[PDB]
């Protein structure tokens, strides 16, 4: 395998971190292959589920608590910390919550939260590697509660970075933004891409294709898919009880990705950076609910 960049996998990674058994579990965590019979049953599908009061509860209850184990994992962002003790951190704080950690054992996945480091686009490997200054990392997190899903994510600087890094962050936070403000019933999922790709492409930079937002409530990955690029045939129209996210990847050359022998990394084809957020949106008669929001701070870390 040819590297597109700089980045490598620092092997060998800590043994699967246990979950304590008084925790609920999604039915992939004990799965031999990690496979959700619950979503597969749904696979092909495009209708979408009209969240109860209750679901809504749970939906509010477990995005907040996601949320605040994205902060912690925020605090810890500095040279030399690798995205392996960012994980660690992220398993005990969500435990700590009596949250499963919804990515760990997805699909066989290894870790409890995916770090994306520079050229990764999304689903890196927390490993041995420690964070370098200049460095942008993502940390995606999903947490599980009482048979909900809750999922954000956020792109860091590590120290100081250049003025590149700081305008492919600034922009796809931008981009993230105003798709949310465009979420209201009876929007097509579909506008969505439109939205953030003249917003992208406005400050030269592309949309990475291959992955999307979706669904998102009793199951972590679910309708509808949400595309963001322009001219997509996403299926589907916003309505008031709807749970979904929104989670544009945006890179500084071309969109086009590829994986790693990892069978998880995306990394972009021309190893220049990436960048991405992520919120969990509930649909509203006024707009929308961001249930992954910040409750105590204006604005996103990097910022801060
Ligand atoms: C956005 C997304 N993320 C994942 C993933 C998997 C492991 C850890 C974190 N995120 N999986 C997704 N969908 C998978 C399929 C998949 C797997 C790997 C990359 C893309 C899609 C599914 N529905 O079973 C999707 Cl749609
Ligand atoms: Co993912
Ligand atoms: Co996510
Ligand atoms: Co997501
Ligand atoms: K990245």
């Amino acid at each position: 395998y040819r590297y597109t960049g700089k980045l490598r996998p620092h092997y060998p990674l800590m043994p699967t971190r246990p979950v304590p058994s008084y925790i609920q579990r999604p039915d992939y965590a004990d799965h031999p292959l990690g496979m959700s019979e619950s979503e597969q049953a749904l696979k092909g599908t495009s209708q979408i589920k009209l969240l109860s009061s209750e679901d809504i509860e749970g939906m509010r209850l477990v995005c907040r608590l996601a949320r605040e184990v994205l902060d912690v994992a925020a605090g810890m962002i500095k040279p030399g910390v690798t995205t392996e003790e960012i994980d660690h951190a992220v398993h005990l704080a969500c435990i700590a919550r009596n949250c499963y950690p919804s990515p760990l054992n997805y699909y066989n996945f290894p870790k409890s939260c995916c770090t994306s480091v520079n050229e990764v686009i999304c689903h890196g490997i927390p490993d041995r590697r420690p964070l370098q200054e200049g460095d942008i990392v993502n940390v995606d997190i999903t947490l599980y509660r009482n048979g909900y899903h809750g999922d954000l994510n956020e792109t860091f600087f590590v120290g100081e970075v250049d003025d590149g890094a700081r305008k492919l962050v600034q922009t796809t936070y931008e981009c993230l933004m105003q798709a949310i403000d465009a979420v209201k019933p009876g929007v097509r999922y579909r506008e969505l891409g439109n939205i953030i790709q003249k917003h992208a492409q406005a400050n030269g930079f592309s949309v990475v294709r291959s992955y999307c937002g979706h669904g998102i409530h009793k199951l972590f990955h679910t309708a509808p898919n949400v595309p963001h690029y322009a001219k997509n045939k996403a299926v589907g129209v916003m309505k008031s009880g709807h749970v979904f996210t929104i989670e544009p990847m945006i890179c500084e050359g071309g969109w086009q990705d590829e994986t790693w022998p990892d069978g998880w990394t995306a990394v972009t084809r021309d190893g220049k950076r990436s960048a991405q957020f992520e919120h969990t949106l509930l649909v509203t008669d006024t707009g929308c609910e961001i249930l992954t929001r910040r409750l105590d701070s204006a604005r996103p870390h990097f910022m801060s």
